[PDB]
């Protein structure tokens, strides 16, 4: 029998049927399933089991693969894998999606988004899982996302919360956003964001509107105008409270629709390819135009410098 924490460095161990896996190894999982209360079977010899990082070597390996120090991570990860592996991951419109189960609509929408933006995860667990998931095997990636976000299967989620959590574990250091807020009493004031903060915004969905200028409260009492001075990033995420919004073809990359409230709701994913495709888990519907309660819109960027002198 073998044990590991990353499924990359494996360790050979001893087969003894009298003691539960929990008494010999500690908490043990086989392909997600909690076998801690189980004693070893004759058919298990040679398989790979996961265990918690109790050995100092396993601590190091788990940190290098998952980029977290949380001891419970693996536990949570494995618990999530017990469900994500049962889900169906149909190909829909050239992307990997999830047939609806366990309120996963936010997860399916985040999954489709991740497959359409240029992102480079730093943790190897995530890089490996990402490439597997882009090809259709997305159980591990979804379990890892649930784990990194401290969400459980069935638990309610926000697509923006998920994307932001994950961006933290991505190489966005080269990203840069220069803004300029212009109040008529306070004057002009410029700011520069780098990293994760440069690729997200909250307040408006329209990126063209962010470039033209958006009204925001100022402390003096007036409304100030914030406009985008410079964007250096592979993508940009714009969020806003759900509202009826008209997605025009060729003007965005993809978008999150949300119907419902803080208690109960359902997420749909819209993407602009050669026309507007609406991916509701395993369901797909095409349309030339789309109007819906949008809350996230994702745009592609390379380098932008404002024309406002
Ligand atoms: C009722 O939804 N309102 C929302 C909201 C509010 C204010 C916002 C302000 C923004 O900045 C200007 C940007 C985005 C905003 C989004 C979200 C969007 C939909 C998904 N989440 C989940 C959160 C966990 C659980 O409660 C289920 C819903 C709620
Ligand atoms: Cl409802
Ligand atoms: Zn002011
Ligand atoms: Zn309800």
């Amino acid at each position: 029998v073998f044990t590991t924490v990353d499924n990359i460095n494996l360790h050979t161990q001893v087969v003894d049927m009298s003691m539960t896996y929990g008494q010999q190894f500690g908490p043990t999982y086989l392909d997600g399933a909690d076998v801690t209360k189980i004693k070893p079977h004759n058919s298990h010899e040679g398989k790979t089991f996961y265990v918690l990082p109790n050995d100092d070597t396993l601590r190091v390996e788990a940190f290098e693969y998952y980029h977290t120090t949380d001891p419970s991570f693996l536990g949570r990860y494995m618990s999530a894998l017990n469900h994500t592996k049962k889900w169906k991951y149909p190909q829909v419109n050239g992307l990997t999606s999830i047939k609806w189960a366990d309120n996963n609509s936010y997860l399916a929408t985040a999954l489709l988004t991740l497959q359409q933006i240029e992102l480079k995860f730093n943790p190897p667990a995530l890089q490996d899982a990402y490439y597997r998931a882009r090809a259709g095997e997305a159980a591990n990636f979804c379990a890892l996302i649930l784990a990194y976000c401290n969400k459980t299967v069935g638990e309610l989620g926000d697509v923006r919360e998920t994307m932001s959590y994950l961006f933290q574990h991505a190489n966005l250091d080269s990203c840069k956003r220069v803004l300029n807020v212009v109040c008529k009493t306070c004057g002009q004031q410029q700011t520069t964001l780098k990293g994760v903060e440069a690729v997200m915004y909250m307040g408006t969905l329209s990126y063209e509107q962010f470039k033209k200028g958006v009204q925001i409260p100022c402390t003096c009492g007036k409304q100030a105008t914030k406009y985008l001075v410079q964007q250096e990033s592979p993508f940009v995420m714009m969020s806003a409270p759900p509202a009826q919004y008209e997605l025009k073809h060729g003007t965005f990359t993809c978008a999150s629709e949300y119907t419902g409230n803080y208690q109960c709701g359902h997420y749909k994913h819209i993407t602009s390819k050669e026309t507007l495709y609406c991916i509701d888990g395993a369901l797909l519907t095409k349309s030339s135009e789309y109007k819906g309660p949008i809350t996230d819109v994702f745009y592609k960027e390379n380098s932008y410098t404002t024309t406002i002198k």
